[PDB]
């Protein structure tokens, strides 16, 4: 089942196919709006599902990519298929469980953490909220190098995940956009 995407009218431009196996339009939309989020930064994909969000984030001008998903063959071959189709520095696709060290990512992509981290419509599941909050606090760039370092979380219509970010006072979870679908935003402090 290919799901086809393209970006709004009046956007700083392009149609995207993808062979499929919501709040992923959604912070594509904003991608396309608001490019300067992500040129020229380091960008990680949690649970890239197809990459839409990956291959917006790649045509905008990031100078990594790094899409990753559960590891699991099927899902990840696809994802890279996808996201190669719409290439032409590639984008990388690492296998990654929320919550794992990221040793082995770090090694595959050489970098440590990330200046954007894009969380599209994981917010679903609960029993993996925890798991989700630990990977960003292990993923997002820290304050000291990286000031204007965030994760951009979106979701589909609960807001317990942030609840659960805000009680482990480590990173900050906070409203960030008006409504489409939401759109929110983890940072540190």
């Amino acid at each position: 089942r290919v799901e086809r995407y393209q970006s709004p009218a009046g956007a700083p431009q392009c149609s995207v196919q993808v062979q499929t196996t919501s709040g992923a339009r959604a912070l594509a939309d904003t991608l396309c709006w608001q490019p300067e989020l992500i040129a020229g930064k380091t960008v990680c994909e949690l649970g890239a599902g197809a990459g839409l969000v990956s291959i917006v984030a790649f045509l905008a001008g990031a100078d990594q990519v790094v899409a990753t998903d559960y590891p699991d063959p099927e899902i990840l071959n696809s994802l890279e298929s996808n996201i190669r189709e719409h290439t032409a520095a590639s984008p990388k696709v690492v296998p990654y469980r929320w919550g794992d060290s990221p040793d082995s990512l770090q090694r595959c992509t050489g970098l440590q953490r990330f200046q954007v981290v894009l969380l599209a419509d994981l917010l679903s599941f609960h029993q993996a909220h925890d798991a989700l909050l630990r990977s960003v606090k292990m993923l997002l760039a820290l304050p000291a190098n990286d000031p204007t370092a965030v994760a951009l979380v979106t979701f589909t219509h609960d807001l317990a995940f942030f609840r659960l970010v805000n009680a482990d006072g480590a990173l900050i979870a906070e409203p960030w956009l008006s409504p489409l679908v939401h759109r929110w935003r983890l940072r540190w402090r």
